[PDB]
């Protein structure tokens, strides 16, 4: 733990210039035009302009260990609203642009925009959920639960069991919950367009799954205010803010930003929204 | 530059919610509330305050840099932001005093002829000539009330200058007076996310304790004032205000993105209050 390699700290930021940002911006919309099967993948960076640090930007929890320095939160993980980019996704998902959402983050906002937790994977947990030991029965509460590493919470299951209930949180050596990454993996292989917002992409296996979209023909845009593991393997690569990229996008897709009313749970995706007609292209 | 970076204090949960009760307990009963703003109620969407633990002149003083998680332009109002809204559309909000540049009390459609802009507003800029405003989408691109080099429209032609006070420069005369009769008139002063170390603008509230008003401190360091408090909340402005809103009653409003109100509306329906002893 304490000699957990932290991968690639405090690398220096990159700025498309404006008249640049605007032609990726376009030619992402032209991407989500045309594909059949678009999946996301997020990471700590679609989390930051609502006061929670990422791992490793400048300003990263691991970044500011390093520089023997600490993190700053400008929010409660209870306090925290989701950001644009969360309920533009919200949105995509539910006029049947999203296939599915393959997420890192335990920040626990996925769940509480409303976004429907059978399109989710996961990763590496949740810290508003526990999980009965006994029966596998998952619990979304309205505070954190107070535990890290997949330990015992205090709270015993209440289905009819009595069970023990533990956290979410995987440590460094945990084995991803394998429903998930299974889900995860199927979705990433069958995607022919994987868009990676806000993650460096050094965690294996979560870091590696936009990789096997590109199998068998498929388009890789990474989004990312620093480099990633993978910026060689990518058709399009995005300098700037996911919030920026993301209303841009969302314009270009005819598609309103949806309110947000407060903490919510959907255990199931409802039936498809319409949606714009779509651009002639070429 | 002032006392840079002082360590946070935060108040235990039980105490946190007998002090915001308390606040509830002052609104209730208290005729003419003014609300006293600093870049604190900003942080939580991704800007910088100036002398909390990360904040540009503590980053300066250590030789790091300030991080902006988002652009002037993308930043979304916060629950404080709406809250305010919110408060001013019932009636339960006199006046507005901001310290804040940043420019989103007017994106979150707050009432300018309600508001107090002590040190200026990035998307503003000011013909010299016939004194009229404009209100932009972006950034007016100059700091220090230099030339932008746009040129007034009023039929002038005038030189068009950024609305930012550098540090010898007077407060906005109009601002400050408004500021000031508000505070002085107040029976309630609250300060959201402010150090309070700024003079004059870190000095009004203080106006509102002379003949008797009340004054709450909500910030998570110290302030120069907190020695003339009647409450000091140690959180989360968001936290302090969400609660606030559900002992209120009230809803916090959707934000549609960036719109300008130039004149208060009229009030809308608030509910009734609680037996208070
Ligand atoms: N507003 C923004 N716009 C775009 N990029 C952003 C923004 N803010 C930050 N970023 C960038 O977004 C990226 C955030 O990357 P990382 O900090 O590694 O977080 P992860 O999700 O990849 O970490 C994976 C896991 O590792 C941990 O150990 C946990 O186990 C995590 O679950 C960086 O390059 C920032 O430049
Ligand atoms: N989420 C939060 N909740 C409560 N307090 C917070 C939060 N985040 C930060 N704070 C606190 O919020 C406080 C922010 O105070 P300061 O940083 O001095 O900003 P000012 O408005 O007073 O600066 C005045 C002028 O000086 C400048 O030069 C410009 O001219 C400004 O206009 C700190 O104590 C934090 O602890
Ligand atoms: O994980 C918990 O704590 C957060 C703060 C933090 C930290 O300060 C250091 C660190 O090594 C890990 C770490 O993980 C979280 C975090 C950090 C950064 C982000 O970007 C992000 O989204 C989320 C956590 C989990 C639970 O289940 C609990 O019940 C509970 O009380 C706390
Ligand atoms: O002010 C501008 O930039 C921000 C970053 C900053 C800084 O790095 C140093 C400093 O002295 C002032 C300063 O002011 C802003 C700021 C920072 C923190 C806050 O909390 C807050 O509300 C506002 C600004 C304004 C324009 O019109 C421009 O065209 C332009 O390029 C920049
Ligand atoms: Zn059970
Ligand atoms: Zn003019």
């Amino acid at each position: 733990p304490f000699t957990a390699d932290k991968g690639k700290c405090g690398l220096p930021e990159i700025f498309d210039p404006p008249e640049e940002l605007e032609r990726k911006v376009w030619e992402l919309a032209r991407l989500v035009w045309q594909s059949s099967s678009v999946v996301f993948h997020t990471g700590a960076g679609i989390s930051t302009a609502s006061g929670i640090p990422d791992f490793r930007g400048p300003h990263g929890v691991w970044t500011m260990e390093e520089r023997g320095l600490a993190p700053k939160f400008d929010t409660t993980f209870e306090s925290a609203r989701p950001t644009q980019t969360h309920m533009a996704l919200v949105q995509l998902e539910r006029v049947g642009l999203l296939r599915f959402l393959v997420s890192q983050n335990v920040d626990g906002l996925h769940v509480r925009s409303g976004f429907p937790r059978d399109k989710l994977a996961e990763l590496h947990g949740n810290m508003f959920v526990e999980e009965c030991a006994k029966c596998k029965t998952q619990y979304v509460r309205d505070t954190v639960v107070g535990t890290m590493g997949l330990k015992a919470t205090g709270r015993l299951c209440t289905v009819a069991c009595r069970g023990e209930l533990r956290d979410t949180i995987l440590d460094w050596e945990d084995s991803l919950p394998d429903r998930d990454l299974a889900l995860a993996d199927e979705a990433s292989r069958n995607a022919d367009l994987s868009i990676t917002l806000g993650t460096s992409l050094q965690i294996r296996p979560s870091g590696n799954l936009p990789l096997a979209t590109k199998r068998r023909g498929g388009r890789l845009v990474i989004v990312n205010l620093q480099p990633t593991k993978h910026d060689r393997h990518a058709d399009l690569r995005i300098h700037g803010y996911v919030d920026e990229v993301m209303t841009r996008l969302m314009k270009h897709l005819g598609l309103e930003i949806p309110a947000w009313d407060g903490p919510r749970v959907l255990e199931r995706a409802l039936p498809p929204l319409p949606r714009p007609p779509t651009p002639k292209l070429e």
